[PDB]
């Protein structure tokens, strides 16, 4: 009988020294973090400060690179949101266990039914004096538990304007930074190259839709050939072009690794526009276009980190390669005069951005229009292929109603 | 919180039984009409002579 209620003391007093330890970890813990947010805070303020009074300072720059890399990392933020609830239930029972070992002499007499053939004048005070002492050690659990409950409540609040912070600290030094150089880099190549060094059952289901795609495709093509031999063959080729990019859209997002999560994203939107000449000289045009979307996945690939000098090598010749493609287009479109050319402004605008990318980057966020440059000629290649649908459609409606 | 269930639990078993309950207001009635009989009682033999 005794034998029990000791070993029950023996076990709340090391789990009161463990949650002890537990809880010193975390005041510890807390402190460090409540150090970091104070001089983040000032640190911020003082930003704020500066960027009122140090515009149109390109080595501010400099500064402000400093002061990210100065920025602790909120990442390594423990949510114990869920241990702070476990530590409620287990104040909670302990609670429920005092107050249910709270009249002692009620709970011996509880305890000594049933067992009077073992229980003596010793026995009832030693249950008693046990009693009492799991009793008392109970309560300081429950009041260390309840301490380190309020330090983790305190330390999850600084934690969360912590992260608010610094991503306020992040989103400022966006703001800041909205609005000979090639020999250097021969020695930065180096630095540069040093600083270099559910899932399985999305892939399945990608793979037998694959499978069934296949099939489907084929279907789809011999419906299309018998309904155009158009409006509805463009139709048809859309249809199996969007399955497609749905399919590889699905695989990547199996496969995804932070960039590649938005490299998909942005790929979603390139497959379409690169199968769109897939699925509709013609030929020649058929052949073309993978240069093309070749330069769109190494401007893809130098730009998805954008929105979330090694990288600007390639676009440098990237932006040469488009301007000179594009000038055999403009001399085309030059010998024509009384012919219309309001798809020139588009690819006028898309050469000036390839001409100004690779000149002024020589203050720096030029590279940034390359991003709304590329979607602005996407959506003018959708809104010609639409108007050349429309024309057709409303041409086969007009001799259907003549 | 699931095991929030077998607190409650063990609360409504922590719950005394309030059918126990002797709903005696015929008996507060009687012991008014009693307390009311001694008072005319005492008034009839409030002069001793």
């Amino acid at each position: 009988l005794v034998k029990q209620e000791l070993e029950i003391n023996q076990q709340l007093s090391q789990r009161l020294i463990t949650a002890t330890e537990n809880g010193n970890q975390l005041m510890q813990q807390n402190i460090k973090v409540k150090n970091w947010l104070e001089r983040a805070l000032q640190s911020e303020r003082n930003i704020k400060e500066q960027i009122a009074v140090l515009k149109g300072s390109l080595l501010l720059s400099r500064i402000l690179y400093q002061q990210q890399q100065t920025l602790p990392s909120a990442d390594e933020l423990e949510n114990m949101t869920n241990r702070i609830a476990d530590l409620r239930l287990e104040q909670f029972e302990v609670n429920q266990q005092r107050d249910a070992l709270f009249q002692s002499d009620a709970f011996v007499n509880k305890l000594e039914e049933g067992h009077t053939n073992e229980v003596n004048s010793e026995v009832h005070d030693a249950l008693l004096q046990v009693v009492d002492m799991r009793r008392e050690l109970l309560d300081q659990l429950n009041k260390q538990l309840g301490n380190q409950l309020m330090m983790a409540i305190n330390l999850q609040i600084n934690q969360q304007q912590l992260m608010s912070v610094s991503k306020n600290l992040k989103s400022i030094l966006t703001q800041q930074i909205f609005w000979d150089w090639i020999k250097a880099f021969p020695q930065s190549l180096k630095d540069e190259f040093k600083s270099m060094k559910i899932a399985f059952l999305a892939g399945l289901p990608l793979l037998l839709i694959a499978g069934l795609i296949h099939w489907r495709l084929g279907w789809l093509k011999a419906y299309q050939q018998k309904l155009a031999s158009t409006p509805k063959a463009i139709l048809i080729d859309l249809i199996r072009a969007l399955p497609v990019c749905l399919i590889i859209l699905a695989v990547g997002l199996i496969l995804l690794s932070e960039l590649l999560w938005s490299f998909s994203k942005k790929l979603a939107i390139f497959w379409l526009v690169f199968g769109l000449c897939w699925k509709v000289q013609t030929s020649h045009w058929r052949r073309q276009i993978v240069r093309i979307s070749l330069a769109l996945l190494p401007i893809h690939f130098w730009s998805v980190v954008a929105e979330l000098v090694l990288g600007q090598a390639m676009i440098f010749f990237n932006l040469l390669l488009i301007a000179f493609l594009v000038w055999p287009m403009c001399r085309e479109s030059w010998r024509d005069k009384e012919s219309h050319t309001m798809r020139l402004v588009t690819i006028t605008v898309l050469s000036i951005i390839p001409i100004a990318l690779m000149v002024l980057t020589a203050f720096y966020t030029t590279l940034r229009l390359a991003g709304r440059w590329i979607e602005t000629v996407y959506l003018v290649i959708i809104w010609n292929l639409l108007y050349q649908t429309v024309l057709r459609g409303l041409s086969v409606a007009a001799r259907r109603i003549a």
